[PDB]
């Protein structure tokens, strides 16, 4: 019921198969899947902004975003893409992508808080959904 903390990931379901749609290529898919098992989301949420990083052992991101408002960040496969969150419940925030350069799949991306204390996420990709749930640290 509040989504600020230190989340750290407990399982990883669909993935390559995300990726494999995002044109990665075997190989990179397969180190992509084993860098995922240390995903670690730090999120601190005041009111309906968000500052939102994303970390595995070498990589991290941060993201920051109003609900409603539009801003600019980086699909799964890193092209730039405007991006535009809305709630779609208590708990839960969908966000749209569009490219800002060339075409692709759509994209998105979604956060939950369950009531049974996890952060679950989720992207999209087409018709191909990755889902990653996570535990406070």
């Amino acid at each position: 019921p509040n989504f600020s903390g230190n989340w750290k990931i407990i399982r990883s379901e669909n993935f390559e198969e995300l990726l494999k749609v995002l044109g990665v290529n075997v190989m990179l898919r397969k180190i992509a899947v084993a860098a995922a098992s240390k995903y670690a989301v730090e999120i601190k949420q005041e009111g309906d902004t968000f500052y939102i990083k994303v970390s595995t052992t070498v990589y991290t991101t941060e993201i920051n975003f109003k609900v409603g408002e539009e801003f600019e960040e980086q699909t799964v496969d890193g092209r730039p893409c405007k991006s535009l969150v809305k709630w779609e419940s208590e708990n839960k925030m969908v966000c749209e992508q569009k490219l800002l350069k060339g075409e692709g799949p759509k994209t998105s991306w979604t956060k939950e808080l369950t009531n049974d204390g996890e952060l679950i996420q989720t992207m999209t990709a087409d018709d191909v959904v990755c889902t990653q749930v996570f535990v406070r640290e």
